[PDB]
């Protein structure tokens, strides 16, 4: 209950909401139908529009008026935002030439520049080029300031998860929201765009920015603002905050504009229809910057224009229904559109079973548009798994459809013309970043970089110690001229041991065997200095991976191998090689084809057995260090040794063997050499996290041999191709991957064909970063280069996506 009668006389736009059921006057008071009477009247006001015009100047104050022209405005801060243009001769901010903001020029009485986000729905990042002859505001802030080709969004790629993702540098499995709609089991509850249920609190997890603000004492303008309140007042509201005395003036701020996003779904983000509403936002951001420069504040005020995801063109025409695949289909719930989501209808029909669901949506049809997925299952880059209102069955569905039920949900609900939602790694779903002001650089442009990585950037551009998030501290100092984060390397918890040689051969009875008794000094000392490790610089570029959290581990040599041996997990948490762009590649030689050897510097109880894998019929194994890129046939008896292999189901097999014996070779013939460093990933709760001993649920048949759910592979090389991987003396250029360990092949729907026609592209699909790997591993890499930290943070946030330009 609101009793409305109370009045917002000088109470506009107030920023503490008050408690019911007293009337609000706060700019979200429309949405909770709990306005004072007089709020439109008094906070409202529309006469005269939004421009002074010549015969307004001086005029005698009016307060009627929405903005004002007389003499007093400045002082009132109530000026329309054209004013000094049209009454005192000045310019548009527009039409004056960009000068370098070397320091804050702000009032007497600013303690730090202020902040402006300025966010725009739907802004897809090829916009900046393609409509900039509309946007001069906009281009003047893009290339005066700092800004990026694209920022990558995070997935689903829909207006709520990204929003709250900027504001908290948070996955939306950890945040919690992780669509636009949601069932929390839980709290038996639904969220939806519509309605009251998306005001609870117990929805929105993690700490957003005007939290973590208000918290340390930094005073925030209120972010949000009910949506009849026309984009002109907005920026009123903005500019008079901005002239509150000291001690109630808010230094962040935010502006939403529901544009381009809603004509973009009717006319496709690139009908003739869109450049009207690229204009119309432009001439918004002129308002904010006219009047920043009417207040001295546009040489004072760090801006962010910022969007929340792009547009793809999607019509009804390209919808797949779940109809033509499932015969239970009521038995089903569906979130539909550009990504699939499904449960059970009903808890109580205990014949409902996602294991026939899935089969029955996997690759029935030639081009079907959508793929099933467990949600564990899903690419790692996603991190789309880690929270209960994700429903285990995803679909990921191609860019330019939608998945729907059954028919009558498409036409019973061709309306819309663009959509969003799809992989963050989507061209079309990328959008935009600038930063123009005292703290950004000037004329500067910056690698695209994700979104979860701006609230650290922000919480810097404050002063703020950010909360725990998912960006990585740092990686974005590029972007700025002062306020960087300048972290330290994590310390490493575990050391390793260097074993010698400590085992004969006959005290291990591991079931294994090779065909390797064939009998030099001149080599006897070299083979000694391999396992020692002389060939260490070569093979090791970055230095050995910390270990940042308390084991048991291995460092051994090899003349083509260096690798962390866990004795706990019986297999290398980490190896590393560099193949040159000379290296050749060899086959497996008949006699060693079934070879595995006992490692004499490794003790039985720690080593895997041979006898586990003849019993376990699903379960074969691998290699880490690729038996075929051996330099020499000598060597390559050191790649069958029994630390060196890996459990591995047969289909994956498939995989690996194809990336070893093909991939590895092809990109160090590309990239002039590379360094490469694989291992396993257990992550049995898909938390995105290292999993503990107690975590793992599977083990290779009678043994205690774990199954990792993953397996990666870093690929580094001189970003100056022209420089060889093993002799670089700059910037690295880096490809990662984290390929999930599958007893079938069932995701790639060409696997019946040879792995030239399938393989890579399944890696592509789970390219990954350095920082998903290191958060999955407890490792930390690149710990030892003539690189500055934050460049290599930067580099460890690297995703290579394989989209076209
Ligand atoms: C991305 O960045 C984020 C932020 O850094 C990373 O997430 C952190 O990861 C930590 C490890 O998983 C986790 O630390 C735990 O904290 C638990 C207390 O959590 C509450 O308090 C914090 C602080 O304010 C709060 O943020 C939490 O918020 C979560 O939950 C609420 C309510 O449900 C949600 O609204 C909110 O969105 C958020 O949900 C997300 O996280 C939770 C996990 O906490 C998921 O379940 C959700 O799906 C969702 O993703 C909480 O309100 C604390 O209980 C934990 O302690 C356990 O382990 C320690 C070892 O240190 C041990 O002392 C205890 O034994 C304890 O175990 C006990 O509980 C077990 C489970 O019930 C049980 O098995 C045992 O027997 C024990 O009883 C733990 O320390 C931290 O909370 C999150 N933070 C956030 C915001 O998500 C994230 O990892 C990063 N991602 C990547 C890929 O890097
Ligand atoms: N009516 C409205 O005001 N909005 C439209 C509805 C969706 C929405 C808005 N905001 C607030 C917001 C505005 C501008 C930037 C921004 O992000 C930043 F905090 F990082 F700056 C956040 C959200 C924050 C979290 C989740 C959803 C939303 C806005
Ligand atoms: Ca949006
Ligand atoms: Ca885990
Ligand atoms: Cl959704
Ligand atoms: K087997
Ligand atoms: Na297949
Ligand atoms: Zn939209």
């Amino acid at each position: 209950w609101t009793a409305t009668s109370g009045s917002c006389k000088g109470r506009c736009f107030e920023l503490q909401e008050v408690g019911p059921p007293d009337c609000r006057c706060d700019n979200l008071c429309k949405s909770y139908s709990s306005c004072c009477h007089d709020f439109d009247e008094l906070c409202l006001k529309t006469a005269r529009g939004w421009e002074c015009t010549k015969d307004r100047c001086g005029e005698v104050r009016n307060e009627e008026n929405a903005c004002h022209c007389s003499e007093d405005c400045l002082s009132r801060g109530d000026c329309c935002t054209n004013y000094q243009v049209v009454c005192k001769g000045e310019s548009h901010w527009v039409d004056d030439d960009c000068e370098e903001i070397k320091v804050p020029e702000c009032p007497a009485g600013f303690v730090r520049p202020p902040l402006i986000i300025f966010s725009v729905d739907g802004f897809r990042a090829s916009y900046m080029k393609k409509g900039s002859k509309v946007m001069p505001n906009i281009e003047k802030l893009r290339s005066c300031g700092t800004h990026a080709p694209y920022m990558r969004p995070v997935y689903p790629t829909k207006t709520f998860p990204n929003l709250y993702t900027l504001a908290t540098g948070l996955y939306p499995e950890s945040h919690g929201i992780v669509g636009n709609s949601m069932y929390d089991p839980v709290f038996d509850a639904s969220f939806h765009l519509r309605g009251r249920e998306k005001f609870n609190h117990r929805w929105w997890g993690g700490q957003p920015l005007w939290i973590t603000a208000t918290k340390q004492g930094v005073r925030a303008g209120t972010f949000f603002w009910s949506v009849s309140i026309p984009h002109e007042r907005r920026i009123l509201t903005i500019l008079q905050w901005l002239s509150l005395p000291d001690n109630e003036r808010p230094s962040v701020y935010a502006f939403y504009s529901e544009q381009p996003d809603f004509s973009g779904h009717k006319y496709g983000p690139f009908g003739p229809e869109m450049t009207n509403p690229l204009r119309e936002i432009d001439k918004t951001v002129g308002q904010l910057m006219d009047g920043l420069k009417q207040l001295r504040l546009h040489r004072c005020v760090n801006v962010i224009f910022v969007g929340d995801h792009g547009m793809e063109d999607v019509t009804c025409d390209r919808t797949e229904f779940l109809s033509n695949y499932l015969t239970n289909v009521d038995d089903i719930t569906l979130v539909p559109g550009t990504l699939g989501r499904i449960r059970a209808k009903s808890i109580n029909n205990s014949k409902y079973d996602p294991k026939t669901i899935i089969a029955a949506l996997t690759c029935k049809k030639p081009d079907q548009h959508f793929k099933p997925y467990m949600k564990q299952h899903l690419p790692k880059r996603l991190h789309y798994a880690n929270n209960r209102r994700i429903e285990d069955i995803h679909l990921l569905v191609d860019r330019r459809w939608h998945v729907a039920r059954k028919p009558l949900d498409v036409y019973k609900k061709c309306f819309f013309q663009g959509d969003h939602g799809f992989d963050n790694k989507v061209n079309s779903m990328q959008t935009v970043f600038v930063g123009y002001g005292p703290t950004f650089k000037y004329r500067t442009k910056v690698p695209p970089f994700e979104n979860i990585e701006l609230y650290n950037v922000m919480c810097d551009l404050l002063g703020l110690k950010p909360a725990p998030n998912n960006g990585t501290h740092g990686s974005l100092n590029h972007l700025l001229r002062t306020n960087t984060f300048r972290p330290t390397m994590p310390d490493e918890v575990s050391r390793p041991n260097y074993p010698g040689i400590m085992y004969l051969q006959s005290e291990f009875d591991l079931g294994c065997t090779c065909d390797d008794k064939v009998e030099n000094k001149l080599e006897e000392l070299n083979k000694r200095l391999h396992t020692k490790g002389s060939t260490k610089e070569r093979h090791l570029l970055y230095g050995r991976p910390a270990v940042l959290y308390r084991t048991s581990y291995d460092i051994l040599y090899h003349t083509d191998f260096e690798s962390g041996y866990s004795e706990i997990f019986l297999m290398p948490l980490w190896t590393s090689y560099t193949i040159s762009k000379q290296a050749e590649v060899s086959s497996i030689p008949e006699h060693l084809t079934n070879c595995v050897r006992p490692d004499v510097r490794v003790s039985p109880g720690f080593s895997q057995n041979c006898l586990a894998y003849k019993n376990d019929k699903q379960m074969s194994y691998g290699f880490l260090f690729p038996p075929y890129l051996s330099s020499s046939p000598e060597a390559k008896y050191d790649a069958f040794l029994v630390t060196n292999m890996v459990p591995m189901y047969p289909a994956f097999k498939r995989v690996w063997a194809y990336f070893q014996r093909v991939l590895v070779k092809k990109y160090a013939s590309e990239r002039n050499g590379v360094n490469v460093i694989s291992g396993p990933i257990f992550d049995y709760n898909y938390d995105g996290l290292r999993d503990t001993e107690d975590e793992i649920k599977q083990y290779v048949e009678g043994s205690s041999i774990p199954v990792p759910t993953h397996y990666y592979s870093i690929i580094t090389s001189c970003l100056d191709f022209t420089q060889p991987a093993d002799k670089c003396d700059g910037p690295l250029s880096v490809s990662s991957f984290i390929l999930p360990h599958r007893p079938d092949n069932d995701e790639s729907c060409n696997s019946s064909e040879d792995e030239s026609k399938w393989v890579e592209e399944l890696m592509k699909m789970h390219t990954a970063r350095v920082r998903d790997i290191e958060h999955l591993t407890g490792l930390d890499f690149y710990r030892k280069t003539s690189r500055s930290y934050s460049e290599i943070l930067t580099l460890k946030t690297y995703l290579h996506t394989y989209e076209s330009e």
